[PDB]
């Protein structure tokens, strides 16, 4: 079985809409509901735990809450929100951590991440070739190097894990700042396997990204 | 003089339109015309050299040829196209190499690149922190490491250079694979300075990208 943990507790500062980003609409439906729909449509998710902004917990339990759909208060940062949500994950052998902000993630991608876990990988992350050339820079913006593009991946969510591995990794988390779950698992020396991602699993962060997402939804309508 | 070189001689295989990408329309206008419009709006570009597929050289001179724009036949790959365009740049102080596919590149971004060159940087590239976490992977796609995202930039165009530095680099360029001009200059350890890019300067590559570009254009047109 697979449980999805959905961090949806951020304030959406960069989205500029005056409300937490999970509750901004896309085609008239909140981003959170899009993310939940993708998870349910994949057919491979047995349980969902959603971390929401703390003040909205009670209202969220009423709107989004249900038997296989558990609301928890989120934390100060994404790492804390995921840690809190893991307390409610239950006994599923696999955990997928999926940003509510990646609202148009295709159910296909979710299914592929679970399939790779079931195959035997302990940690599975979707990734794509970076669209732009990546350069390493120093603190003043001077280029230090241009890593080989073929060996880089821009990663997305859901990031999938054997549950025991993810719990171990989060039990070692310190201070936060990290918003990539795989990084915590890498610190245990657990192998992390990249699988093909999907350009539609982009993270909605700014008003431009929402314009883009509206365009995608309208084009696939 | 600041000269922009625009390689536009590619076939656009990944756009899957069956015709060269720079001539595919966006909002009723070829990507190339959008890119030229941005360069002109910046008010910092003196002239432009455009490399186009040899077949379309004559037509292109009629459509895009101008008092400030010269059309030349491009090459089999981007590197050759840039080299051929450099032949026609004249006595430039600065050369900016700009991908026509980044059709919605803001003029302020173009001006930032030129401004930094005038400050005395030999090589200047626009960039932003990557929107996604970047991982290094081995041949099987297993993670080798996660570089500090804050120390990475996803770079864009125009890439700006002191003309002599770029010309010396292009003299020893290898044909094929090389589509980041700064990388060529980096081979010698020439310093390259990042200036702020802009999410609008995305490279139109796929059918999806073009759908997105149409939507951006519509959004900003009131
Ligand atoms: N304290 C937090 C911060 C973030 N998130 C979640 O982590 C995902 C990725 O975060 P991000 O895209 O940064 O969203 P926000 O933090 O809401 O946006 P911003 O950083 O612009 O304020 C989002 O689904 C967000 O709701 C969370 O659950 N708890
Ligand atoms: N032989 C070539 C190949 C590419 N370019 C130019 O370089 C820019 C970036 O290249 P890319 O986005 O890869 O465009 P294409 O090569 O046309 O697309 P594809 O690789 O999908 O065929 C484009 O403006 C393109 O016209 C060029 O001048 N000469
Ligand atoms: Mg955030
Ligand atoms: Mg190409």
């Amino acid at each position: 079985a697979t449980v999805a943990v959905v961090p949806a507790a951020g304030s959406g500062e960069r989205l500029r809409a005056g409300r937490p980003k999970a509750f901004v609409t896309l085609g008239g439906t909140p981003l959170l509901e899009h993310a939940l729909s993708g998870l349910r449509a994949s057919g491979v998710i047995d349980r969902i735990v959603i971390a929401v902004p703390p003040a909205l917990t009670d209202e969220s339990k009423l709107v989004f809450g249900g038997e296989d759909s558990v609301i928890v208060s989120g934390g100060v940062d994404r790492t804390e929100s995921v840690a809190l949500a893991l307390e409610a994950a239950g006994d599923a052998e696999f955990v997928l951590v999926h940003d509510a902000a990646r609202a148009l993630t295709p159910p296909a991608l979710i299914a592929r991440v679970v399939a790779a876990l079931k195959e035997g990988h302990s940690a599975v992350v979707p990734g794509l070739a970076p669209a732009d050339t990546i350069k390493a820079v120093d603190a003043n913006g001077a280029v230090l190097g241009t890593p080989e593009r073929a060996g880089l991946r821009a990663v997305q969510t859901p990031q999938g894990f054997h549950a025991d591995v993810l719990r171990r990794a989060y039990a070692r988390a310190t201070a936060g700042g990290v918003t990539d779950d795989a990084s915590l698992v890498e610190q245990l020396g657990t192998p992390v396997q990249i699988v093909d991602g999907d350009p539609l699993a982009f993270k909605i962060t700014t008003p431009l990204d929402l314009v883009l997402a509206e365009a995608v939804l309208a084009h696939h309508h």
